[PDB]
């Protein structure tokens, strides 16, 4: 189209979320977990250490 | 603006008519009854002639 102001309107209408930034979120939301036992049993280890 | 499709319609809304065409039919419709003033006298000097 010659409108201008309509590529990046269609494009969002188009794309609400990037799929990369997306993935990067799906992956940053999984891994937390794993962060959350690791730090836990740590902590766990050393209170049961002294 | 580079809105295609802006111009001529922000033209037609300025100009509704143009002055040289509104000129010309000023022109001729004050034109009109001297031209049928002097076709009529015309006939009725050709129809006393006779």
């Amino acid at each position: 189209t010659q409108q201008p102001g309509c590529e990046n309107v269609c494009y969002d209408k188009s794309f609400p979320i990037s799929h990369v930034r997306f993935w990067v979120l799906q992956i940053i939301f999984v891994s937390v977990p794993t962060l959350l036992y690791l730090a836990h049993v740590f902590y766990v280890m050393r209170k049961e250490e002294k």
